[PDB]
């Protein structure tokens, strides 16, 4: 790694937004030195299903204190369900453990199981006071699921900044966040996530493990957050928010790739 390479880096995204008719929101941080790569580190994106990672936080953290708090099931019926709730909708009736959501919620990024949780918090606010709790003064849960992805820009509800979400997500798996057992377990749960394939992880080299939990929303709204693990070397946080001018767009799995694959090379 250099500062020449990451100056370059940076170069290099702006080049690959000039490709697409939208925004990249992008923040890579080498945790050897706190070096940083980074575009648009400080504006405002539609965070969508990334936030389920700041709730699972959440939820651990009350479980620090609130004895069998994560083995405690909570009962839904088929009436509750949300959108998009390919693991919930199996479990109709008795329900689901508190930690069999988190895993649901942030490995195939199920959706009743996220409402089911914000709930369990005391709604939205419950999740933005836990990011104050961690030094996010930035990051605001204000929807549940499904509204907080959508468009109804200047809408700054369901927003963070690529440099606000990078921090958090660095304090969270690697930092000093969580305690070390709910460290291990969010990483644990991330690091088996299901619907990263075509993003980060595919801008990585195959020995690298990713736990890393993605969002997809309205005007082609993609993107992937979290941080990779080589065998051999300091892990490397990855923060990717890509939003589209259209509403109408698609979101750009190899848009996100490639940002993450930029930021890989240039640290290794
Ligand atoms: C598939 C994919 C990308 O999308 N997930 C959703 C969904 O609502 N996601 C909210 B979040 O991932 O931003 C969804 C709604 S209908 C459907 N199929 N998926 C995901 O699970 O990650």
């Amino acid at each position: 790694g250099s500062h020449m390479r990451n100056v370059a880096a940076e170069q290099q995204l702006r080049e690959l937004e000039s490709t697409f008719d939208g925004r990249l929101g992008f923040v890579a941080l080498d945790t050897a030195t706190g070096a940083r790569i980074a575009h648009r580190a400080d504006e405002r994106f539609p965070f969508c299903s990334t936030f389920k990672t700041m709730l699972s936080a959440a939820v651990l953290a009350r479980s620090a204190g609130d004895a069998a708090l994560l083995q405690r099931r909570i009962p839904y019926a088929k009436r509750d369900l949300v959108r998009y709730s390919p693991i919930t909708e199996k479990h109709v009736g008795a329900g689901m453990t508190v930690a069999e959501l988190c895993a649901a919620t942030l490995q195939y990024s199920d959706n009743t199981a996220a409402n089911l949780l914000i709930a369990l918090l005391g709604g939205p606010q419950a999740v933005t006071a836990y990011a104050r709790s961690i030094g996010d003064a930035t990051f605001r849960l204000d929807r549940r699921e499904t509204e907080l992805n959508t468009a109804i820009p200047g809408d700054e509800r369901d927003t963070t900044t690529p440099a606000a979400m990078a921090a958090s997500v660095r304090r969270l798996l690697v930092g000093d966040a969580l305690g070390t057992a709910q460290r291990a377990q969010l990483n644990a749960w991330m690091l088996g996530n299901k619907t990263g394939d075509a993003r980060i992880r595919a801008g990585v080299p195959a020995g690298w493990r990713v736990a890393d939990k993605t969002g997809t929303g309205d005007y082609g709204t993609g993107n992937d957050i979290g941080v990779a693990y080589p065998p051999d070397r300091a892990p490397i946080v990855f923060v990717v928010y890509t939003t589209m001018r259209s509403r109408n767009a698609q979101a750009r799995d190899d848009v996100i790739a490639s940002a993450a694959r930029i930021a890989a090379r240039a640290f290794v």
